[PDB]
């Protein structure tokens, strides 16, 4: 509904070598008509110096996330998609397993997107919320 | 004049060590009265799949350096600091060389810190400036 | 059920004497388990100079909506809450008739509180979305 | 030296009337060729109910300021400006005199601008500082 490219998991995860996402251990897990849905383990790779996950590693994964469905959302034959704007309440802290994000769209306009994306820890309480505004520029 | 505990760059770079700051090169670079920078490679390990620098990791520069700079200013021996929201408009993209950013105090405050981060790429103009709200919490 | 103190439409209403609220029309109009709704109207009191809602002025009712929010949340015998960190994505423009925001809980912690506030015309369409962070302070 | 249109205090001040700018008392104050900085009462205009200044009043007054920066920065024949994304930190609490906000440029590209805009009371302490993201739109 949401989509112009039908997202297909294994390619999102593919698009991503050689880049931070792969680095992290970024994953696309899921996909429906109005989400998309993206984890990222909680260990010394996004670890901040005292063992909880850097809110900085959150931002990755939501950017990521919330990049990569832009991209599914325009003519990419016409424009691409680059983040403008970004922010994140931090809610709780997580020192293992994954964290989970879920980007959902507010604005999809001609020249800007503004995203939803909430994260959570495996036990499933909200972790990170976050916002991302997307500027779509022409090719 | 700032800090509680003056900075130590070799520390600094050291207590990285199995953390995401480690593994995407950010390095500590610099310190004054008023002031701690830090780098951070542009490279595939901080681009996002198109070759630019990610957002996201822009975002984990800042927050590593304004929560290093937050730990400075603190009694340890009574209190830690975590992020609590943070935000960040993105100017120019970077596709090469080292990004640098630059914190600021804005406010420090008994329960929160906002510190002020500009980025900027080896070219000297600005390519991302960010807020960053930290909680300061008792032991 | 999100609610300490059940809201009264009345009371929120009537205490806005004297304030910006009362000032720019500001009325509560609706709440259930889970949400607080207030509209304002888009007028001379509200407009910016070229005839729009003043983006200010969305955030006025959403800091207002968010603030009430907090304070039917906390025991107000030992604690007030104040906004600490507000931010809002413009998304429509609006010229006439009124604004609608409802605020929805992220997160009630013990010293900050994330709302979710969402805007609307009268044709529906979302015109803003904000986040408000509120802090939890004893009196 | 930053401005298209060499500011005139007269005429942004007559241009806010019929305007939330006149209903609060916003006055535009000073400029310089890197500034543009206006006050604001604090008073039952711009109180929030327990009479502290309403947090989304000094949104306005920062909204106000920066896209009055915006309009004098660019071709007015060909562009106007609006509001596309706000945040601040509400850094001290202001319950009587002025605050006064002070706008400085982050970023003026093509089509989007960054302002700085910097608020505190009459003892001159920072109470509030604002991040303002304005869209330029053609005509």
């Amino acid at each position: 509904s949401l989509w112009r490219q039908t997202p297909d998991l294994e390619q999102l995860n593919a698009s991503q070598k050689n880049s931070i996402g792969d680095l992290l251990g970024i994953r696309f897990e899921a996909f429906d008509d109005e989400s998309l849905t993206a984890s990222m383990p909680v260990d010394s790779r996004t670890h901040q110096p005292f063992g909880l996950l850097h809110g900085g590693a959150s931002v990755v994964l939501a950017e990521s996330l919330g990049s990569m469905a832009s991209y599914l959302c325009v003519d990419t034959s016409q424009y691409y998609c680059v983040g403008l704007e970004v922010n994140a309440n931090h809610l709780r802290g997580l020192r293992s397993g994954r964290v989970t994000a879920v980007a959902r769209a507010i604005h999809l306009g001609r020249t800007t997107h503004v995203w939803d994306i909430r994260l959570s820890g495996d036990d499933g309480k909200p972790s990170c919320i976050a916002r991302l505004t997307m500027a779509v520029v022409p090719l």
